[PDB]
């Protein structure tokens, strides 16, 4: 393929679900899931920010079938804020409020 100019990537279309999204739990390993089967071409990334605490790493693999897993690890508790994009945008949902006891 030359040219494309086709096949626009929309993130509203894009969805997660899981706990980690919701709330996470310190040394807990918290995944979530993002469909994109009718979401787009782009490719998706994340940019966990680091407001209060770091994190100790992100596991990102694409499992296929339009689906990426997404692990991370947190050693501090509180509020954590949770950034995904998805090909030059923001997945609906972002950022995330994410609350850790």
């Amino acid at each position: 393929g030359s040219s494309g100019s086709s096949g626009s990537s929309d993130a509203s279309k894009v969805t997660s679900k899981g706990a980690g999204l919701s709330k996470a739990f310190v040394g807990q390993k918290s995944s979530f899931l993002v469909d994109c089967s009718k979401a787009g071409s782009n490719m998706l990334l994340i940019g966990v920010h680091g407001p209060t605490t770091p994190c100790e790493e992100v596991s990102m693999k694409h499992v296929g079938n339009q689906q990426y897993n997404v692990t991370y690890v947190v050693k501090e508790r509180g509020d954590y804020v949770l950034a995904v994009k998805w090909g030059e945008e923001h997945i609906p949902g972002s950022p995330f409020h994410v609350t850790v006891p």
